[PDB]
């Protein structure tokens, strides 16, 4: 597959995108973020593979950044593949309590840290994490970046160009619209929503996602 | 999600296996089981060794003898059902080119292989043909004279497909020429089975040319 791409999307916020070859279908992209605070770096979702995680770490360290932590937004592999490698480098890895326990139940590498409430911050205010309820998975969380006004929605949100909800084998479809409404209730002054797959868009990505969820729910 | 097998004609069964793609949804992949009396031939295996196991179980529970498999190209998916069949002493066939491509990539290799651009399997049951590069450099197709079905694998796209699929190893500018070589065989095609998506008519070929020429620009 083609290798990790990293592109600046705001002052101190970079989009990292990994790619998978899907036989029969084509190339599929997966997004996360790197957030900088002076020379400290925080990774929101790892890349989709251990080797693209290695490239992400090298991106940061070649720039003289110290990688302080990762947070993964649910237990699925496009969010967590790199937890094994970061653990091996002694980089703190974080999920929610629920995500950590799901990983453990499945015999997957676990983060070295977790948070218990519906809200938590990383980087002492830099990244606000929120659990809005089930949708894409029972455990999906979102990250709000108050300085850049970026909401990282992960797979709980769908890009404009997405006509469906994606992989729903672990989804709670009938809960999903309510969980997006919970995000809206936070009154974040969102100017960009970053989905787990596809292109970055505005806050109207939330309304789009509600439409898809309500349609599927029937 | 587990294997599905369904009859699409007397003696011909469609097997469809599924992958969970984690930002897109479920992706299906097709192959065939072709019967001559109780003797069964597999055209492409499920992309999983675990689904191939189930396809073999499907055949032998019905009391069929699995005579051979044929693989249409060297991609990770439709092979290493090769590994499994090899282990059960079931002959596995590919083109010689496909065989060497696998061997070069250190993948499991078929025990059997054919040299020319044409080969017939099962006493006239299955006709294999190499039309040129397209989805891949080595892709072959299988023609079934009895049922008048062409298995196009990923060289052909379903009527519903809007793109050529995974094009990483494609010869896009060679692709329309290769479909043309299939048309040039003048097979009395009643159906075409794509590697992905719904089975359809011979117009699936024209559709594929249209995607290929379009892409070529
Ligand atoms: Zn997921
Ligand atoms: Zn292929």
């Amino acid at each position: 597959h083609k290798p990790l791409e990293v592109i600046k999307i705001e002052d101190g916020v970079y989009l990292h995108t990994s790619f998978k070859n899907i036989e029969g279908y084509g190339l599929v992209d997966s997004n996360g973020l790197v957030v900088l605070d002076n020379n400290q770096a925080y990774i929101i979702d790892t890349p989709w593979s251990e080797e693209d995680t290695k490239l992400l770490l090298s991106w940061a360290t070649d720039r003289g950044y110290q990688v302080m932590a990762s947070i993964s937004t649910h237990s699925h592999e496009d969010r967590t593949a790199g937890i094994k490698l970061l653990n091996s480098k002694s980089i703190p890895t974080y999920t929610s309590e629920l995500t950590k326990k799901l990983l453990a139940r499945e015999g997957k590498p676990v983060p070295t840290h977790y948070f218990k409430d519906d809200e938590f911050t990383l980087g002492n205010g830099l990244i606000e994490l929120y659990y809005p309820g089930a949708g894409h998975t029972e455990d999906n969380i979102v990250a709000w970046l108050p300085k850049s006004k970026i909401l990282f929605g992960g797979c709980l949100v769908r890009s404009h160009e997405a006509e469906g909800l994606g992989y729903v084998g672990d989804a709670s479809i009938s809960s999903w619209a309510d969980s997006i409404k919970n995000i809206v209730s936070k009154k974040y002054p969102i100017q960009m929503v970053v989905p787990g797959h596809g292109k970055v868009g505005s806050s109207d990505i939330l309304d789009h996602t509600i439409d898809l969820a309500e349609s599927a729910s029937n």
